[PDB]
């Protein structure tokens, strides 16, 4: 009837409203600084390692990266809102961390929607698919012990003073791991690492992804 | 000239005189119902795991939003529009090894009652062992369909049928199909209370003789 | 004067039509429109028996016509036509039916538009589709075909049309590896029972063999 | 010094003025016309033949192609202007020719940044660097004469009658052809060709780029 | 605390609209810039003999000044500097001389800008470009070069430097199918026909070989 259908438009205009007031009616959040500084929580979900290229050493993997971080500039209260908890929208309409794999050889193809999840509280979330080719020698994958490689995450241009990272758990979900893929994994790593540079005197964050793995027999 | 007068303000009073819709939520929820129409198997790489479909996927939803009545609109019935004037829904392939390839046009038919429909034409890589496709009994494999982003509160899927269209499949394809099925699931993740809803694709195939 | 008046008017003529007038929003069943296709084929690029595709090189004639597209060369110092860019403009949504990669556009996006309302736009397209090359190292050489239509428009909004059901194969790469025993283009009207209203297409047969 | 700053801010603000009196304040140009024909000087310069495949009959090409034209309505004094005799800009920002290789199997690859160099005569020069897949018969290519190959660039819409094309020489610009290609260049030249088809009444002008090649010894 | 917060957040917000909002064309003969250019190379992934195309993966470290960007960090709650989208800003058209396909960017298109006004910008790239590697399977290996500079400015509007001769192989590939024996980036100062201008360019010269 009527008041359904205005219930519905209701919640619409809420949202539009919650929508128009964070972005349309705020400066856009101009990234992390020394004196406000930003935790970027990462974990991994291994789906796939499709090709290991033992003549250029590059290994394709597919995987998607959960990010996850809080900006008090994202928060509402619901009461103001129509009880709207969340929303969905473009990653191109909020700031997102420029999380890069360090040593990648080609450009990463993203296999999802870039669109995030906003919480009340200001937590967003992002979860991009990805497949990524990186350099990894893959000697010893038809053996027992397999072989072992590993690719960096970070902030392309923001140092630990401004860009802290860390993950939940060290062990990357592998439960969603494709059952027939060419290659089992035998572990598989994230690890935040502080790393010091030569260039520079500010620490950098980075979380280690360490895979190990063998032809499936 | 009248008829496309009355159709250039309807689709101004649409898009450029409402508030863009923000998509689906818990209080103003959507159905997708999605079929697939298989066309080819274009190739079974065993050195990866990896095959290529290539289909259509007719997708249907419906928003209030979109709605008018044809008496103020010289019986407009129904308009097509590029799939960039309007939100589609975020159906994604969930063991994908490659972006999707689009292979025809990003336009819609909306419809007065303020249904959608959008049938993308794709090439597909995903996650696949073509083990078994030189036997009798062939090989078979599967993929999941959804939304990345939204729970079953917001947007739940269905299929009218459970049988995919297999009647304009390529007749000289290096494969054969021994069965196609597209199945409605309802799934649980540990993080969330919510329901997440998928169309499980499920094809058996072997190398044609 | 004459130079820069002639330019004048032309910024004017296409001030009036574009910037001074509703866009074409499409053909309906009200209002339906013919469209022309002719194909010119360049080159068969490769054929793969591995997984039963061909590639072509071949560029597309389409014309047709919009009264809002009209004007009187007599008050735009005799301009009889001019170029534009195909994003200004309505343009079909022709597509192939039975395509396996996404086409490659290899000439600019640009059409001509004449004074009696008249548009063509020629687009030269590499095209991956469904083919069995099998007999293509014999003399009766291989058959491969693919339907052309509108992805979303039945034959109550558009028709379709060739004006010769030959190929036009006067530019076919003379050193391809595939030599071109013949090409026809043929209008089909096609029911299909999800729906009730008639569709168009143009099927393009190409037999051809190793040179 | 003090003036010497002040000068190249008023060299800026000259600049930003004459950019702004170009294109903000002046309708587009809408292409020549039957009326006002323009002239397109083409010289092309070989840098590579990268690949032929037999397999296809197709060749690839890495090459430069100047571009020269000339516009009433990009001219200026340029004592109006700070004495700025000409600048540089995005591609985007004025008309360019739409030249087109008529034989191509594949989009041509743009290998340098899209920005012309536009002077006060109203004289524009833009230099794309390409590499371009065309059709090509590579048989003999292990022989002493070698292969030769054949493709025309020219208007893909305009006839004669609006675009005329010319070369300065009909020697095609060797200086930078690499000398540890795979392939010596034996020959390579630019002709200018007025054509007749049977569609169309008036006629059609392409540049036509002729190169004989062997497989380096 | 949170007061604070919000406060460097303004701060900032502030001064990326004083510079942006509320404000370069390049270069000019008039008003020249130095562009200092360094490569960190990661790993030769590809060498083609059947087309003498190799294929490398590195980053370059692009810097320059303008007074257009400088600002004093008393006046913005002590900011010295901030990251932005290269999109924001000017950014030099240093190109490869000899690729043989587009380059592949690697990295985030954000820089970093300097309350001195001083640009940095720190592209990762695969590059294919024109290189004959015969020798690489030999104790001496092959030896390929490519020139980097400006597609469209003279030496007259932007010259090039670098800090060091010596190319950055502190990040080279262990496990690369190549090893380098020795990298260097050189500027040089070129005299063409065409033309009266200088131009200049950085020439990066790697010897390699594969890691036996
Ligand atoms: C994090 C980062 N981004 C920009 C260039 C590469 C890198 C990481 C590898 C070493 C140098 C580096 O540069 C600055 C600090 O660290
Ligand atoms: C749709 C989706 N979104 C982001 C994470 C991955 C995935 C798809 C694979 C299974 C889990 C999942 O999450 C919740 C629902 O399904
Ligand atoms: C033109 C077209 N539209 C979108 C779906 C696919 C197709 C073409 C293949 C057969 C069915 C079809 O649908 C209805 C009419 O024709
Ligand atoms: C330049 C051009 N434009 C569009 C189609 C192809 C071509 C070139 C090959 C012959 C015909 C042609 O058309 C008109 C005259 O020239
Ligand atoms: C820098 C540059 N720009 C565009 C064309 C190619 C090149 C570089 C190779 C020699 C000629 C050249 O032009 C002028 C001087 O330098």
């Amino acid at each position: 009837d009527y008041k359904d259908d205005d219930d519905k438009l209701h919640s619409q205009a809420n949202l539009m409203r919650l929508k128009s007031d964070l972005f349309n009616r705020s400066p856009m959040y101009p990234g992390p600084t020394k004196d406000d500084p930003l935790t970027v929580t990462l974990g991994f979900t291994l789906q796939d390692i499709v090709k290991a290229d033992s003549s250029t050493n590059e290994v394709d993997l597919v995987y998607y990266e959960q990010q996850r971080w809080k900006l008090n500039s994202l928060m509402w209260d619901p009461n103001e809102y129509g009880n709207i908890t969340d929303f969905r929208t473009s990653a191109a309409d909020i700031w997102t961390p420029d999380i890069t794999a360090y040593s990648s050889t080609r450009p990463v193809q993203v296999l999802s929607p870039q669109i995030a999840v906003v919480t009340h509280d200001g937590s967003v979330m992002f979860i991009p698919a990805q497949r990524l080719s990186f350099m990894c020698d893959p000697t010893g994958v038809d053996s027992e012990e397999g072989a072992t490689c590993a690719v960096k995450f970070g902030s392309w241009v923001y140092s630990g003073f401004e860009i802290d990272l860390k993950t939940d758990t060290d062990q990357v979900d592998l439960s969603s791991y494709y059952a027939s893929s060419k290659y089992e994994i035998l572990s598989a790593t994230q690890t935040r690492q502080v790393q010091h540079y030569s260039c520079c005197p500010e620490p950098y964050i980075d979380v280690n992804l360490v895979v190990k793995f063998r032809e499936r027999r």
